[PDB]
């Protein structure tokens, strides 16, 4: 419903600050953090450009506890859940989930209220000294999930007690450890209106003097109910649900109104593991920034609430068509890598969408649009920020409800109040022709002929090797065109989009900081086999600084012989699966700006 809009964005007139306030993913169970599969997930997630996703919230830490009758516990399965996140650059959003052992059976019972308090205590000692409590207090702590649908029973009494242990269990450490809940998944169910109650007036359990403490108030508000059909994602009630939320508290408990509001849980449609199609697609990457542009819009911006954090629940393994950041090629199902199924992962459109998104800036800028924006009636729009330093990152969002909708507009947009001096434009687009490794999939012909030589086949579900390389390929946030400088003089800029219904558009204008960037840091390379048992290597890094519009390139040397490339996009995130490296393998990484400068240092090992 619009032809062409002329969009202006003023980069020299700052609005407000802006908070990438999506940063998070997760999943279930906390088993999966011990595999292979997972473990490899964690490189790419924790690639993201500026800790693009920082938080796991990963259900049933505790299960992976065990009793060793006495005091204590066998805590070797959570230590190596919770070591492979910290050394990718990820922070547990930690629920206080799980039964070690079954111990568990009755929080009415006050010998286990304490025991559980003690169990929270001992977690938080441990893990303090084991990574240090500055790293401990840049984590979250929740209440156990949902606790309104099968929370085993206990009752209100006993969720209010187990609420009590939880907070007494952080503060015998530490009280500034940040506590919340009640991570519900019903819009003012019992439960949550019981905590509110609960921490508003109310009193603890085991101190017997005020309510215990909240930081903030968590639940889960998701697009539309679960179903094998297709139905539509409501996305706008969901920011309507949550500011009816934020109505309650500000009539019933206006001490705790202005807290930090959380959805823990943010995702289109309900059930991950139903298929529905779209989350291959570009579909998703627009969906996902268009909860986001909304949230920013209706409630952040007007400050209608202190809304803070929204978690995407997405790093579940699966499918195409499951609610799964990658597409699991191989034998296990989900629903030493020389022991396990070998297997292949390609990123899909809620990783893609999560790297675009990553690139924002800091600060909101002046835009104005003619026509005029309306986001909620025809699905364009925009995240318009300045980055530090200078220049602007800016989402442009073509996204509907209605996943059966197709179309394109066009957009003239111009950047003005740059300082002037040279600049770069960077293009990503996430759309069916570009960061489209589903469509790619569904053309490759299937070579195992499975219904003969007379009638060709697609979508193979055990690619060739030089497949997987062509999904790999479009599995990486595209350039919809080569970057170009620009001489701007004047500090404008100006370009062209088509901008198709569904897509996401990053656009980058990045100043000439005059020297190449920083060298690549850190590099881990490890082993993992592809399907077939083919040999892969998963490298990890990290960026060398915090600049914007940076892309790594990684190289291969054998035996000594010079440096060649073997990635075939240019990666925005500091992660790359290399297959079938040569004997005596070597590899580097380099870090490429806008530019076209070559960090002077390539990171290398293997
Ligand atoms: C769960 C939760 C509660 C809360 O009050 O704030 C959060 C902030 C979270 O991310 C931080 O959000 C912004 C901030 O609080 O300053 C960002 O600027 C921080 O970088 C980020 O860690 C994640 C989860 C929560
Ligand atoms: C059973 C159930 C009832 C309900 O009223 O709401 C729910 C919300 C739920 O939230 C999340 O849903 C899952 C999903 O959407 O597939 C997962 O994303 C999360 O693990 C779960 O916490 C899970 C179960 C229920």
């Amino acid at each position: 419903m619009r032809e062409r809009t002329r969009i202006n964005v003023d980069a020299s007139e700052a609005v407000r600050p802006f908070n990438r306030f999506w940063r998070g993913t997760g999943f279930s169970p906390a088993e999966l953090l011990l595999e292979p599969e997972m473990r490899q997930m964690l490189a790419y997630i924790g690639g993201l450009p500026n800790e693009g996703i920082k938080f796991l919230r990963v259900h049933y830490l505790y299960n992976l506890l065990s009793a060793k009758g006495g005091a204590g516990y066998d805590w070797s399965l959570l230590d190596r859940a919770l070591d492979v996140m910290i050394e990718h650059r990820l922070k547990p959003f930690f629920e206080l989930m799980g039964n070690p052992s079954g111990l568990f059976t009755d929080y009415e019972d006050m010998d286990q209220v304490r025991r559980w308090r003690d169990l929270v205590t001992a977690t938080v000692d441990r893990y303090g000294a084991r990574y240090g409590m500055d790293e401990l207090r840049t984590w979250y702590f929740e209440t156990t999930n949902q606790a309104d649908s099968g929370w085993w029973t206990y009752g209100i009494k006993g969720y209010t007690n187990y609420y009590d242990a939880c907070v007494a269990g952080l503060d015998a450490i530490d009280p500034s450890l940040p506590m919340g809940g009640p991570g519900t998944a019903r819009t003012l169910s019992p439960i949550f209106r019981a905590l509110m109650a609960h921490c508003d007036s109310g009193t603890s359990c085991l101190t017997g003097d005020g309510p215990p403490r909240i930081d903030y108030i968590s639940i889960h508000e998701k697009g539309v109910n679960g179903s094998k059909e297709d139905l539509t994602p409501k996305t706008n009630a969901i920011v309507d649900r949550t500011l009816l939320v934020v109505d309650y508290l500000k009539e019933h408990h206006p001490r705790l109104a202005g807290l930090p509001i959380v959805n823990d849980e943010c995702d289109p449609q309900l059930g991950w593991s139903d298929h529905h199609s779209w989350h291959g697609k570009a579909y998703y990457a627009g969906i996902i920034a268009r909860i986001i542009e909304q949230h920013d819009r209706r409630i952040i911006a007007p400050k209608a609430a202190n809304f803070t954090f929204l978690s995407s629940d997405h790093a579940f393994i699966g499918g195409w068509s499951q609610r799964t950041i990658f597409a699991y090629f191989g034998s296990r199902n989900f629903t030493d890598v020389d022991r396990t199924p070998p297997f292949d992962i390609i990123k899909k459109p809620g990783l893609t969408s999560m790297e675009l998104l990553a690139t924002l800036g800091d600060t909101v800028c002046k835009v104005t649009a003619e026509p005029p924006l309306d986001p909620d009636q025809d699905g364009l729009a925009i995240l318009p920020t300045r980055l530090p330093g200078g220049g602007v990152s800016i989402s442009l969002i073509h996204s509907v409800d209605a996943i059966n909708r197709s179309g394109r507009t066009a957009v003239r947009l111009e950047v003005s109040g740059l300082v002037p001096g040279r600049h770069a434009i960077c293009l990503l687009r996430i759309d069916e022709e570009f960061t489209n490794p589903m469509e790619v999939w569904e053309a490759q012909r299937d070579e195992s002929n499975p219904r003969g030589p007379f009638e060709p086949v697609g979508a193979p579900p055990a690619p060739t090797e030089a497949q997987f390389a062509e999904l790999r390929r479009a599995q990486e946030p595209a350039l919809l065109h080569p970057i170009s400088v620009v001489a701007c003089d004047e500090g404008r800029i100006s370009v062209d989009l088509d901008v198709p219904l569904p897509s996401l558009t990053q656009v980058l204008v990045v100043p000439d900081v005059g020297v190449p960037p920083a060298a690549p840091t850190g590099l881990v390379v490890e082993r993992y086999l592809g399907l077939g048992g083919r040999e892969e290597r998963m490298l990890f890094w990290a960026a060398g600084d915090i600049s914007p519009a940076i892309f790594y390139d990684v190289l291969v040397s054998t035996d000594g012989g010079t440096f060649e490339k073997v990635s075939s996009a240019p990666l925005i995130s500091t992660a790359f699966l290399h297959m079938s490296p040569p004997e005596g393998v070597r590899y580097a990484v380099c870090a490429r700006d806008a530019f076209g400068r070559r960090s002077e240092l390539c990171l290398s090992r293997s």
